[PDB]
């Protein structure tokens, strides 16, 4: 089998991306945040605290005559961004573009994080990450991706994000119209139960190559792309009047600046972004000061390629036995 699906940015920055998902029995359409960094499926639900439901859709078991509680199953989760939810757990068909998962473990939230209800756009989160992270108590549950896994074609899953555009997730194959040249292989670590890769350094504009080895996770539920903070300082030395704010946050620059474009390097290749894809637009409405794309990983602990990067490249998850990542431009 093979699933299919477009993803659509929330907003005008490429915050993050929305998937339609089919839940239930008469399907229950949700728009998820496919998250290659998380591994719990969990959703707005008619249990959900009602003063932290604003706008979002909402998945009601009770409708679903596929639905069956996952007895005395919890999860409770919480991202590297500050947020969280946590609540109890059904089970469910699952689609994504045609693929259909029986027995899904789909986490109902009872509460969620201020973040969550403010976003209108996003009803939950699809992980996509290794089912070792997978929050559910006191059995651990597969992702939609593990569950699918023996069913499809081949074992891989692939992401092609736009820029200020859809793109498509795919299951199963590997689509050879929506790249061009060829994908290179790189080897993943699954020890933190993250898509782990070691990119082979960078460049900053027309810049030389700098061969280095950067340690970090692809990441589609990040919005930004998060480096040593040697390598972002040579990025925004690189920008007139670009510094380090931390009333702000981050690196912010002047809106007038054009911003050189980043290389990143997968074993011998290059992919390349755009820098366009790395203004993030006025820090408050208004502002002449812009927010970047590219921001200090010091203190997250692990470097992220997030949103921003993924966007330039098509990528390839394979689960195979040994897990690989493969990217290639596009």
């Amino acid at each position: 089998s093979t699933g299919s699906a477009t993803t659509t940015p929330i907003d005008s920055l490429d915050d993050a991306y929305i998937t339609p998902v089919q839940i239930g029995t008469p399907a229950q359409t949700l728009n998820l945040d496919f998250d290659t960094g998380s591994s719990d499926l969990w959703v707005f639900s008619s249990e959900t605290t009602a003063s932290e439901v604003d706008g979002q859709t909402i998945y009601t078991p009770s409708k679903s005559t596929t639905a069956k509680l996952l007895s005395g199953a919890t999860w409770s989760i919480s991202y590297g961004d500050g947020s969280s939810s946590s609540g109890d757990v059904y089970t469910d068909t699952v689609s994504v573009g045609g693929l259909t998962v029986t027995g899904q473990a789909v986490e109902s939230a009872k509460k969620v994080s201020s973040s969550f209800t403010e976003d209108s756009t996003i009803d939950g989160l699809l992980g996509l990450a290794f089912s070792t992270l997978n929050t559910v108590s006191p059995t651990q549950q597969k992702t939609f991706f593990d569950n699918a896994k023996a069913s499809l074609d081949s074992p891989v899953f692939t992401a092609d994000l736009g820029y200020h555009a859809p793109g498509t997730y795919n299951f199963g194959f590997i689509d050879t119209t929506a790249y061009t040249g060829s994908i290179t292989y790189t080897a993943v670590s699954t020890k933190q139960g993250f898509w782990e890769w070691t990119s082979t350094g960078y460049a900053v504009g027309s810049g030389t190559f700098k061969s280095t080895s950067i340690d970090g996770i692809a990441d589609t539920g990040t919005t930004l792309l998060y480096l040593p903070a040697t390598v972002v300082s040579a990025y925004w030395a690189q920008v007139s009047g670009a510094k380090s704010s931390s009333s702000v946050g981050g690196y912010v620059f002047p809106c007038s600046a054009t911003l050189p474009s980043f290389t990143f390097g997968v074993g011998s290749a290059r992919i390349v972004i755009p820098g366009d894809y790395i203004d993030f637009g006025p820090i408050s409405t208004g502002s002449s000061s812009c927010f970047g794309g590219i921001q200090s990983s010091a203190g997250i602990g692990i470097n992220i390629f997030g949103d921003v990067a993924l966007k330039a490249a098509f990528v390839v998850f394979n689960g195979a036995t040994t897990p690989t990542l493969g990217f290639a431009s596009k």
